[PDB]
RNA sequence: AGACCAAUGCCAUGUACGUCGCACUCAAUAGUCAGUUUUCUGCA
């Protein structure tokens, strides 16, 4: 077990932290923890929504929820009573009065969260592996991104020994630091335990 | 160059490699008949 989070080593580099708000050491703990119960929530109850990233932040006792996310007309859904059902609930949440905004994320197929998520939809719907990572890799690399790496894992096809089989095409310099990365993660819970899929998507040099 | 260095339970090893798709709507040509009599009308 050997290599770094990809997004960890570039938080102050490229990449920005998903949540910024300034606390002193009192509520540290408990803003932290309320953003836990907030994302899991959230990433719960937006399941089918095919949501990215969620961003807190907090100006002066209030939450700001951004929902970075695929399909921003099923999170809204016929005039806005799903996003007002979200803060009704993220305001049971957190404690205060909550706003919360949706932003589309276009080309879907960049982001390594949705990604994983499609590779882990397919797996738990029985499909065979290669397809669902040749085709990520296929259709991710069609629309710019400079380099792709899919690496699938543990117990592949139903085996009873565990292997990897990662793919990539193009570039994906990982120890180069103001590299773009977008790299996450997602766990495929099959009939016969946990697969799971990480992706890296290389978008550019800086 | 050219001292000395002996041995290393019992097994089965594997899953596993067989491939795809697209579409679409605009125009001619119902019905309308007739219209007193003439005439100067700048000039070189």
């Amino acid at each position: 077990g050997q290599k770094v989070h990809p997004n960890g080593i570039r938080l102050g580099i490229v990449k920005p932290w998903n949540s910024t708000w300034f606390a002193n050491t009192k509520e540290f703990a408990d803003n932290l923890d309320s953003d836990f119960k907030v994302r899991q929530y959230l990433t719960k109850e937006l399941a089918k929504a095919s949501v990215s990233r969620i961003v807190i932040e907090r100006p002066a006792k209030s939450i700001r929820v951004t929902i970075h996310t695929a399909r921003p007309g099923i999170v809204i859904g016929k005039k806005g009573e799903d996003v007002e059902k979200l803060r009704k609930v993220v305001a049971d949440i957190a404690g205060v009065p909550a706003q919360i905004n949706i932003a589309e994320v276009r080309k879907p197929e960049l982001d390594a969260k949705l990604v994983a998520d499609s590779i882990t939809s397919q797996l738990e719907r029985r499909v065979m592996f290669r397809r669902a990572m040749k085709r990520a890799v296929q259709n991710a690399m069609r629309l710019g991104a400079k380099g792709i790496k899919v690496e699938v894992s543990g117990r592949l096809g139903g085996a009873e020994i565990a292997r990897t089989e990662w793919y990539r095409e193009g570039r994906v310099p990982l120890h180069t630091l103001r590299a773009d990365i977008d790299y996450n993660t997602s766990e495929a819970h099959t009939t016969y335990g946990v697969i799971g899929v990480k992706v890296w998507i290389f978008k550019g040099e800086i």
